[PDB]
């Protein structure tokens, strides 16, 4: 019985729309406001998803929140890359059904470079022939891939929970074929982190200058970006990497 995989498939968030008006000509303010609102909508789903993961409540309740808050960006990028792979074969970024980015929107959003990398991430799902099951366990493992340098309140329970998720990834892979596969997947998991960092910087700078540019940041978005993201950007909170960068 595939108990672990059953849980992941069962708790996997459905479609989330951004509420973007696609009848109005593209503007930087409207495009970035819709992404932020999508971020907010998505956060809600990421919280409910993470809280339903196997063993997640073994974590200290305060570590539960931190982990979600540090990981959210990378979790969203990775899932978005998947959506883009399965819906449009990575030809465009499928943020939401009502928010698909072509190259014009990539350019109008002033985050073309970040978009380029995200789309490259999406292409990798196709290049490496990632299975939905690999995707599911990789995404779960992403939640436990970023922690403070000073450690969590109960680090031991995190370490065990992360160890078990790596073991689960091992299992859906399962000797030279497996060692090759594990190498490829962990390299893929590592590649999400520099991308998330670029989006962390962009979203942070944007929050600071938000009033100047008429870009709206929803309550939960503005809080994380100003309280938790600077902890990452200042080097206090760091990715866990499989390979040396
Ligand atoms: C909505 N979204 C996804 C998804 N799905 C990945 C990255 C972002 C994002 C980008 C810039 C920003 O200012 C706010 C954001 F929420």
């Amino acid at each position: 019985q595939p108990i672990f995989l059953n849980v992941l498939e069962a708790i996997e968030p459905g479609v989330v729309c951004a509420g973007h008006d696609n009848n109005q000509p593209d503007s930087f303010a409207a495009l970035l406001s819709s992404l932020n609102e999508l971020g907010e909508r998505q956060l809600v789903h990421v919280v409910k998803w993470a809280k339903a993961l196997p063993g997640f409540r073994n974590l200290h309740v305060d570590d539960q929140m931190a982990v979600i808050q540090y990981s959210w960006m990378g979790l969203m990028v990775f899932a978005m890359g998947w959506r883009s792979f399965t819906n449009v074969n990575s030809r465009m970024l499928y943020f939401a059904p009502d928010l698909v980015f072509n190259e014009y929107r990539m350019h109008k959003s002033r985050m073309y470079s970040q978009c380029v990398r995200m789309r490259h991430l999406s292409q990798e799902f196709g290049w490496l022939q990632i299975t939905p099951q690999e995707f599911l366990c990789m995404k779960a493992l992403l939640l436990f891939s970023i922690i403070p340098v000073d450690g969590l309140k109960n680090q031991k329970f995190f370490d065990e929970l992360r160890m078990n998720y790596i073991k689960e990834l091992d299992r859906i892979i399962a000797p030279t074929s497996c060692s090759r596969r594990f190498y490829q997947l962990t390299k893929l998991l590592d590649s999400v982190q520099p991308i998330a960092r670029e989006l962390h910087q962009f979203t942070f700078d944007l929050l600071i200058k938000s009033h100047m540019v008429s870009v709206d940041f929803p309550e939960m978005m503005a809080e994380i970006i100003s309280v938790q993201v600077p902890k990452i950007l200042s080097g206090k909170v760091k990715p866990i990497y499989f390979h040396t960068q």
